[PDB]
């Protein structure tokens, strides 16, 4: 079959977090891109208080037990796991740099949506108005959603 995921109710939950946003900021800045994805398809996603799930939610510095490490100050945001089981579907990220809710650190809202996103099962469009674009792609926070082709997408993995 495909490798993306065999159910519409996912499961969450985070062990750690940024220090510049307090932990419901955190939760507050993921729901809106939750959000998103069930606006594209009927699927959601159900916060846990006990069981490993189907998607963690992490903070991590350099090598974390991925031969892909972070790199510091710039470039990789956020990297999150294709869909699967186990590291399948966890997002990890970077706490080498500086988030917030605006433009000077990273928003993320705007990085959350996108890394949701792969752990679904979808990869970096570059399309030049989509939101798998690799390059931090600076999108309106006021109910953009997703801008089109990420719909059809995620439309293809939960189906229609
Ligand atoms: C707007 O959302 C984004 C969030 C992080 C990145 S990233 O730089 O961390 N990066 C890894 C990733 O998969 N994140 O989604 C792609 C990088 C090759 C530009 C890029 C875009
Ligand atoms: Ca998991
Ligand atoms: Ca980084
Ligand atoms: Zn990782
Ligand atoms: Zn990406």
């Amino acid at each position: 079959g495909e490798p993306k995921w065999k159910k519409n109710t996912l499961t969450y939950r985070i062990s750690k977090y940024t220090p510049s946003m307090s932990s419901v900021e955190v939760d507050k800045a993921v729901e809106m891109a939750l959000q998103a994805w069930s606006s594209a398809v009927p699927l959601s996603f159900v916060r846990i208080n006990s069981g490993e799930a189907d998607i963690m939610i992490s903070f991590e510095n350099g090598d974390h037990g991925d031969s892909y490490p972070f790199d510091g100050p710039r470039g990789t945001l956020a990297h999150a796991f294709a869909p699967g089981e186990g590291l399948g579907g966890d997002t990890h990220f970077d706490n080498a740099e500086k988030w917030t809710m605006g433009t000077n650190g990273f928003n993320l809202f705007t990085v959350a949506a996108h890394e949701f996103g792969h752990a679904l099962g979808l990869a970096h469009s570059t399309d030049p108005s989509a939101l798998m674009y690799p390059t931090y792609k600076y999108k309106n926070p006021y109910g953009f959603h997703l801008p089109k082709d990420d719909v059809k997408g995620i439309q293809a993995l939960y189906g229609p």
